[PDB]
C-alpha cells in the first residue's frame, strides 16, 4: 500500500479519482491541516512557459470553476503536480448514474446545472479560455452551505463547445444521449457520423430502434422527461439551435447567454387546471404582468383569459391585470393556484410513459448485470416518481374541489342575500299599493300596477324553489357530493409509495453491490452465488412493485378521474342554472327599480 | 477467516451481531437459498427436557415476536444453535444512539415502539411465558413493507417486568434513562439504589445533577421531549403507576393492557392556538364527541368551549356538538384545525431547552472521543429540529392570520349587506310618510313618527362611516396589515435548517467514523492525527451552528413573535368593535321593523 508525495500533500494510489492519458486524479491530504485536495498527478513544451501559464490559472476565482490552489513537484520524480479544490460527491455522471436520474433530473436540480455550467462558460469567456471537451464527466458537484448543489468546472486543456454542452443538456433532462445508433455510438461511429450530419434542422434527437433500422427523429422532449411543459417549451428552441449541423447557421454565444439568462431569470408560478386535471408551471418574469400571465396559462391550457378563473387557499383570487409576478402569493407544486372555466373542457390528467421491465439475460456476466440492475432500478424509480405524481394529482383535485363548492356556496349565499334584498323593496311597493288604496280609469290603472307586479312575485316563486334545488344539490347528500373522491382512488395513508420505496431500496442496494461486484474482476465461489441469488431478487422485487403499481396505483386513480370527468360537467350544468337565476335576480331588480317611483299625479292650485 | 456452519446454514465468526455470556449470535446464510438469517450459537439440564421445550416455541408466530425458524446442530462441535430471523437494522439500542433520537424518538415512531412492544408482551402472557429481562437490546427494529418500522421481541431464557419496560419507555421517550446517579448507575450502583428504593411516589425521574449532590426529581417529562403535550399528559400516569417501589400499590397488567390500548386507539387531531403560538396534538377516541374534544383542547389551551372558534382551510368550521371523530376533516401538523378566541391570551410561543455545547476534551481518547461525539451532534439535531419547529409555527402563523382577516371580511360583508337590507326598508317607510304626506293632533303625532325615525338614519351615518373605518384598518395600508409578517421572522427560502443539516451532517460523518475508531483499538500514525483533526472540525462545525441558530433563527423569530403580540391585540380590539356594530344594526332592525305596520286608524261606516 505505497503512496506518493508532495511537500506538502500526500496520497494513496489507491484512492484514485480520476485517470486520464495525459495524467492520473487522486484523493489527498495536506500534510499539516489534513484537509481533503484533488491531487492530479503528471507522469509527462518548455519549461517556463508553462511557469507563466500557471500563474494566470492560479488567478482564476469562480463559484462554478473548481479552485486551482498550487503547483509542486512529486518527491521522488519531478513532474508536476496539481493540488486542486476536491469535490466529494463527485461529477455530473456519478449523478446521471444514480437510478432515480435515470429518466433527468429533477427540474429543480436541472436549474442548477444550467445556471452553473453558464456561468462558468461566461467566466472563461470573459478570460479568453476555450473548454473543448465540455461534458458530464468534467462537471463535478458539490454541496453548497445552503444544501443546494454547487456546480464547478474541471479538466480544461467557440461553436464546437456548444454541441458537446447540448448533448449534456439532452443527457441532463433525460438521462439518456440524443443521438443514439442502435446499441452504442461506440458500437456504430458510422451510423453516429450520418445521425449527426443528416440531422434535419430543427431535430433534438435521433433515434435508431432496430439494428441497421430507421432513425425516429424528435422535435420533442420525451415523455418520461421530468421537466414541466413550461420549461420544455422554453429549453427546447435552445438545444434546436445549437444542435445545428451547419455551422453557417448558428446562434452563437451572446444570443445564448441572453436566451439563457432570460430563462434562468424567470421565477415559478404553481398552477393546476381543474378541469383538465393537470399540474402546470408557468415561467414568467418579475416584470411580466398578469395578462402575460394569463396569455402563459393560456397556452398550457388553452383556456383564453377571459376564462380564466382563479383560486388560492380556499378563495377566489382577483389579480390586477397589470399586477407584477413578484407580488403575486407564494405558491408551490404542493400550494398551487387552481385555474376553472366555465366552459366545458376535455379532462387530460396525467400524460406518462408506459415503460415495461427489461428482460433480465441469466448469463452470468458482471457488466452487463451491472448495466441491466440500473436499467431496471431506474425504471421502478419512474414508477415510484409516476405514483407519487399521480397521488399528488388526486390530493390537489380534492383540496380544489373542496374549495370550489364552497365557492359557489359564497356565490350562493351572495344571490340569495340579493333575492332578500329585492324581496323586501317589492313587498313594500305592493303592500303600499292596498295600503294606499284603501285611502274608473284610476282603478283601471292600478289593477295593471298590481296584476304586472304580482307577476314579479309569482316569478321569485318559480326562482325559490330554484334556488332550494340548487342549495339541495350543494349539501352532503346533494348530487353533487363531495364523498366520492375519498371512496375513490388512493390516499396518503394507504402507503403506496412507501410500499414501493421499500421496494426500490431492496432492488438499489443490490445495484451498488453488482456496481462494486463489477470493479471487482472476479468473484469468490460464495460471492459468485450471492451475485446470482440478488440477481433473481431483482427481477421478484421489480414485478412485485410494477404488479402493484398497475393493479393499485394506476387502477384506482384511473377510475377516480372517471368519476371527476363526469362530476365537473355536474358542476358545469349547475353553475350555468345557478348564473341563469343570478342573472333574473338582476333582471327583476331593475324592473322593480321603476315601478317604485311610479308615482304621478297632477293636482288643482 | 474462518467460519463455523451447520448443514443447512454457515457464517463468517467475524460477522458477530449479539454476544452474551450463554451464547453468540452471528449474522449467517441459508446454504441453498442465500438467505440471510440470525444465527444464535450455545457454546454450552437433560437433553429431551430441552427437545419438548424447543417445540412449544417453535409455534409461536407473531408479528412482534422474532421468529425462530429452526435448531440445528454445529459441525464441527454438536452444541446447538439457533437459526433465527435476521433483523437488518438492529436494535431499539441502535436507534437510540442516533443523535436525532439523543432526545427522545420521534411522536409517530415512538408509539409504533409502544404499539408492537405491547402485542408481544400480550402474546407472550397469553402462552404463559414471562420475559425477565425487556431491554432495548432485546428490541429488534425490522423495516415493514410500508416502510413504517415494525419492533419485533427476542432474547428471553409480571410486575418485575413493568420496571425495565417503563425505563425502557422512559429512554425511549426522552433518550435518556429516568435514574441516574452522577456519572453512570454503574459507576454507583450504590447512589443507584436509594434513587430507586427512597423514589418518592408518583415521580418518574430521579437525576444527580453534583457529585454525591442531592436528586432533582420530576412527575413531568423533560422540555426536550418531542413527544406531544397531549400524549405526555397520558404517557405519564402510566409511567408513574409502573415505576412505584412498593409492589403493594403495583398497577398490574389488564390495567396496563387497558390503559395503553386507549392510548393506542386514539387517534390525533392537529390544532393550532393563533392566539397562543402553541400547536397541539389532540388524542381522542373515534367514539368522543366534539364536546369531548372543545374539553380536550381547553386542557391545553385553557379556552372554554364557549369561547372556541374554529378554522379550517381558510374558512371557518362548525362543529355539531356530537359530531364523532372519525367524521372530522384530515388534519396534519402541517394542516391543523387553528383555533381562536374573542378573549384576551397571553402570547406563550414554542417553549424549548435552552442546551449549550459540552466542552470537548483535548485528551485523545477513542472511547471518550466517541462518547463526545454523541453528544454535541445530538445537540445539533436538537437545534436542528428546534429551528424547524419554530419555522413551521411562524409559517402556520402567517397562514391563520392570512385566513382569520377573511374571514372577518366574510363577517364585515355579511354585515355590511345586512345594513344594505334595514336601510332599504327603512327608507321605503320613510320616504312613504312624506309621499303619503302630501295626500293638528294628526301632525303632531306624525312629526314623532318623523323625528324620532329621523333619527334612526342619524344613527347609521354613524354607523357608516365606522365600517368604512374598520374596512379601511383592513386594507393592505390598514394599520391591521399583514406586510409585516412576511418582513419579520424566517422563511423556507432563507434554508436555514438546510444550512444546519449540511453542518449537521458534516458532524455525524465524524460521529460515526469516531464509533468505528472506538471499535478499532488503535490507529496508525496517520489515522492518528486525522481522528484529532475531525475532532476539532467537530467543535468548529457545532460552533458555526450554534452561532448561526441563536443570532439567526432564534432572534428573527423572537421578533416575529413580539409583532404578533401586538398585531393579535389590534385584531381583537376590532373585532370587539365590530360587534359593537353589529348588534347596533340588528337593534335598529328591531326598531324600524315596528314603526313599518304603525299604520292605525279608525273609521266611520
Ligand atoms: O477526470 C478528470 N478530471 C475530473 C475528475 C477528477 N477531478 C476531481 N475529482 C473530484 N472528485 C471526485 C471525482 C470522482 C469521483 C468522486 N466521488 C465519487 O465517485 N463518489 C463519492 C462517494 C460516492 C462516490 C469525486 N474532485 C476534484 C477534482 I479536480 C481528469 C482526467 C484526466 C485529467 S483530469
Ligand atoms: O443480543 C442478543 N440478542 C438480540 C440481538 C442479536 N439477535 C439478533 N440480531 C439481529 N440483528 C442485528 C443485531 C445487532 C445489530 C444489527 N445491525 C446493526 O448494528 N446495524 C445495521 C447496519 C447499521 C448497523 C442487527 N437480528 C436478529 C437477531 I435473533 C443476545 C445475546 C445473548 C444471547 S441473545
Ligand atoms: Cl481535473
Ligand atoms: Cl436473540
Ligand atoms: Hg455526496
Ligand atoms: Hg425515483
Ligand atoms: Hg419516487
Ligand atoms: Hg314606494
Ligand atoms: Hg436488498
Ligand atoms: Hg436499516
Ligand atoms: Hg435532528
Ligand atoms: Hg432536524
Ligand atoms: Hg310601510
Ligand atoms: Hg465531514
Amino acid at each position: 500500500g505505497s503512496m506518493q508525495s508532495t511537500s506538502n500533500h500526500l496520497w494513496l494510489l489507491s484512492d484514485i479519482l480520476g485517470q486520464g492519458a495525459t495524467a492520473n486524479v487522486f484523493r489527498g491530504r495536506h500534510k499539516k491541516t489534513g484537509d481533503l485536495f484533488a491531487i492530479k498527478v503528471f507522469n509527462n513544451r518548455p519549461v517556463d512557459v508553462q511557469m507563466r501559464e500557471f500563474e494566470v490559472l492560479k488567478k482564476l476565482n469562480h463559484k462554478n470553476i473548481v479552485k486551482l490552489f498550487a503547483i509542486e513537484e512529486e518527491t521522488t520524480t519531478r513532474h508536476k503536480v496539481l493540488i486542486m479544490e476536491f469535490c466529494p460527491c463527485g461529477s455530473l455522471y456519478t449523478v446521471l448514474e444514480e437510478p432515480s436520474n435515470a429518466y433527468g433530473l429533477p427540474e429543480s436540480e436541472f436549474l442548477i446545472v444550467l445556471r452553473d455550467v453558464v456561468g462558468g462558460m461566461n467566466h472563461l469567456r470573459e478570460n479568453g479560455i476555450v473548454h473543448r471537451n465540455i461534458k458530464p464527466g468534467n462537471i463535478m458537484r458539490v454541496i453548497g452551505e445552503d444544501g443546494q448543489s454547487v456546480y464547478k468546472l474541471t479538466d480544461f486543456g467557440a461553436t464546437v463547445d456548444l454541441w458537446s454542452i447540448g448533448v449534456t443538456f439532452y443527457h441532463a433532462a433525460t438521462g439518456s444521449l440524443p443521438f443514439r445508433p442502435f446499441e452504442g455510438p461506440r458500437r456504430n461511429k458510422e451510423v453516429m457520423y450520418k445521425i449527426i450530419t443528416g440531422k434535419p434542422s430543427g431535430a433534438i434527437s435521433g433515434v435508431q430502434k432496430a439494428e441497421n433500422g430507421p432513425i425516429d427523429w424528435s422535435g420533442d422532449m420525451p415523455v418520461s422527461c421530468s421537466l414541466s411543459r413550461g420549461l420544455q417549451v422554453l429549453l427546447t428552441p435552445v438545444l434546436a439551435n445549437i444542435l445545428e449541423a451547419d455551422q453557417e447557421k448558428c446562434w452563437g454565444f451572446d444570443q445564448f447567454f441572453a436566451e439563457t439568462s432570460d430563462i434562468l431569470h424567470r421565477m415559478v408560478i404553481h398552477v393546476f387546471s381543474l378541469q383538465q386535471m393537470t399540474a402546470h408551471k408557468i415561467y414568467i418574469h418579475s416584470y411580466n404582468t398578469a395578462t402575460i400571465f394569463h396569455e402563459l396559462v393560456y397556452k398550457q391550457t388553452k383556456i383564453i383569459s377571459s376564462n380564466q378563473e382563479l383560486i388560492y387557499e380556499g378563495r377566489r383570487l382577483v389579480l390586477e391585470p397589470g399586477r407584477l409576478a413578484q407580488h403575486f402569493p407564494k405558491t408551490t407544486e404542493e400550494n398551487p393556484i387552481f385555474v376553472v372555466s366555465r366552459e366545458p373542457l376535455n379532462t387530460i390528467g396525467l400524460i406518462y410513459e408506459k415503460i415495461s421491465l427489461p428482460k433480465v439475460h441469466p448469463r452470468y456476466d458482471l457488466d452487463g448485470d451491472a448495466s441491466m440492475a440500473k436499467a431496471i432500478t431506474g425504471v421502478v424509480c419512474y414508477a415510484c416518481r409516476i405514483a407519487s405524481t399521480l397521488l399528488l394529482y388526486q390530493e390537489l383535485m380534492r383540496k380544489g374541489i373542496r374549495w370550489l363548492i364552497e365557492l359557489i356556496k359564497d356565490d350562493y349565499n351572495e344571490t340569495v342575500h340579493k333575492k332578500t334584498e329585492v324581496v323586501i323593496t317589492l313587498d313594500f311597493c305592493i303592500r303600499n299599493i292596498e295600503k294606499t288604496v284603501k285611502v274608473a280609469a284610476e282603478l283601471g290603472e292600478i289593477s295593471d300596477i298590481h296584476t304586472k307586479l304580482l307577476r314579479l312575485s309569482s316569478s321569485q316563486g318559480t326562482i325559490e324553489t330554484s334556488l332550494q334545488d340548487i342549495d339541495s344539490r350543494l349539501s352532503p347528500g346533494g348530487s353533487l357530493a363531495d364523498a366520492w373522491a375519498h371512496q375513490e382512488g388512493t390516499h396518503p395513508k394507504d402507503r403506496n409509495v412507501e410500499k414501493l420505496q421499500v421496494l426500490l431500496n431492496c432492488m438499489t442496494e443490490i445495484y451498488y453491490q453488482f456496481k462494486k461486484d463489477k470493479a471487482e474482476r472476479r468473484l469468490a465461489y460464495n460471492e459468485e452465488q450471492i451475485h446470482k441469488f440478488d440477481k433473481q431478487k431483482l427481477y421478484y422485487h421489480a414485478t412485485k412493485a410494477m404488479t402493484h403499481f398497475t393493479d393499485e396505483c394506476v387502477k384506482k386513480y384511473e377510475a377516480f378521474l372517471n368519476k371527476s370527468e363526469e362530476w365537473i360537467r355536474k358542476m358545469l350544468h349547475l353553475r350555468k342554472q345557478l348564473l341563469s337565476l343570478t342573472n333574473q335576480c338582476f333582471d327583476i331588480e331593475e324592473e322593480v327599480s321603476k315601478y317604485q317611483e311610479y308615482t304621478n299625479e297632477l293636482q288643482e292650485t
